[PDB]
DNA sequence: TTGACTCTCTTAA
DNA sequence: GAGAGTCA
DNA sequence: TTGACTCTCTTAA
DNA sequence: GAGAGTCA
């Protein structure tokens, strides 16, 4: 299996043709009416998408290195954390983008952790606005907000109570 | 059934089955450091549950009933809402639980919106701890909270910024 | 060894 | 969070 | 007509 | 949010 040194090897490989790829500037909601910038570097639309990367699904890439004759590949996001340990309390350790951006690889932007808690930074109020979380959003979530409920709780009769 | 009265027998039926489900009292996080208590209304764990009432999945169950000699079947929570748009801004509107709590029927604590607001009230703070849900939450939401992110953002290089 | 495609799978609403 | 079919 | 089961599907991380 | 196969 492939060592210590192998790993940051391939980590720096990773680090090194991500840091080309386009590095875009997006303003974003921080919470509380304030707003920041992050910068993402972003995969490319359409292959060639750098060295070591091809495209599985519509926003899914890998990551394949070849190590004395034998394949590896790794989710294009999950390289970041190959010297992390890839559960906790039970549940798969998942990339989760702080930017809320799939096609950006930039290591800033990504933690590691539960979908749960993945997931749930869609929600967030943002690091201005009441952010919790214990590694802190970089951003509002894209979902935060007082939703579009189209209808709620009611009874046409008398049989229930809240 | 196509007719109005038709559905609104529907709905007649459904609350006067439910209603008769066990109240089952829980105690819940308000947010604020505040505690609520809710009175679901719980389906039976197993057969039978009710008059027109079937179980398709683990915690998912039908309402059925015949109208001119033709069955007609619904998703057992959403027949509250049976009158109203079955979409929003293009997105499918879901029978939505306040408590969080599958089993329960209480047409008070469900809500009819999209996937993704239903998904986002499992992290809310609540109504005590800065819920701003247009239709308001009944409880804080199970997944809120610090996460368990297991490591965050960093880079081994300096190719990349903020 | 490498690129550019292909396929199916996980989770919890 | 959903829809639909098989049996009795 | 009603009940009690079976199966697969949707969505967006 | 994932893993793995095929072909040249
Ligand atoms: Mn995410
Ligand atoms: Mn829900
Ligand atoms: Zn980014
Ligand atoms: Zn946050
Ligand atoms: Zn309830
Ligand atoms: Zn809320």
């Amino acid at each position: 299996a492939l060592t210590n040194a192998q790993i940051l090897a391939v980590i720096d490989s990773w680090e090194e043709t991500v840091g080309q790829f386009p590095v875009i500037t997006h303003h974003v909601p921080l919470g509380g009416g304030l707003q920041g910038t992050l910068h993402c570097y972003e995969i490319p639309l359409a292959a060639p998408y750098g060295v070591g990367f091809a495209k599985n699904g519509p926003t899914r890439w890998q990551y394949k290195r070849t190590i004395n004759q034998v394949v590896h590949r790794w989710g294009s996001h999950t390289v970041p954390f190959l010297l992390e340990p890839d559960n906790i309390n039970g549940k798969t350790c998942t990339a989760s983008h702080l930017c809320h951006n799939t096609r950006c690889h930039n290591p800033l932007h990504l933690c590691w952790e539960s979908l749960d808690d993945n997931k749930g930074r869609n929600w967030c109020p943002g690091p201005n606005g009441g952010c919790v979380h214990a590694v802190v959003c970089l951003r509002q979530g894209p979902l935060y907000g007082p939703g579009a409920t189209v209808a709620g709780p009611q009874q046409r009769g008398s049989h229930f109570v809240v």
